């Protein structure tokens, strides 16, 4: 009966089929059926502005710069895992290199 | 003859679930040049004149149209296929205050 809510960390899957790290915070999230996200991908080429998701056999990297808006419920989103505290607050530094 | 290339601060206007489209629309450049520029894609946010009072919205006013950006919506968009323009820049205030709502979203 309950439908997943993305929190800030999670790593989702979408469609539009792609991974994704959710910035935006949960209520945000909630309230809007829309989160603040970064790509993730089986393919890193070196770009500087990737940020390396721990040992990944599946969704390698996580591209920091591709920050966006999506709405995860319409799209749907489902839970591929979550995203330790280190590679989330590393993103938002990044994200803040680019955008601060 | 050189392309313009959106610099951190332009409002410009773009081509353009993906519900914003207004084939001929503004946004807000939160990248610096060097990167928009090396990439061919920048970081904005959606801008509209309409105000839903949604606490998210940044004024910017004085112009032609007084209108809102909308800084949850940050997008990473290819800009120059889908052929930025420069519709003049943002008071180094707005632009801040941008950048502070995002933190507040993500920080």
């Amino acid at each position: 009966v309950s439908r997943y809510v993305p929190d800030m960390g999670d790593l989702i899957w979408v469609d539009f089929h792609r991974p994704a790290v959710v910035l935006s915070p949960f209520m945000y999230n909630n309230k809007t059926g829309m989160c603040l996200c970064v790509p993730c991908t089986t393919q890193s080429k070196g770009y500087p502005f990737e940020v390396v998701l721990s040992g990944q056999e599946r969704d390698g990297v996580a591209l920091a710069d591709q920050v966006k808006s999506i709405a995860w419920r319409a799209r749907g989103a489902t839970k591929k895992g979550t995203v330790a505290p280190e590679e989330l607050q590393l993103i938002k530094a990044k994200i803040n290199v680019l955008i601060g």
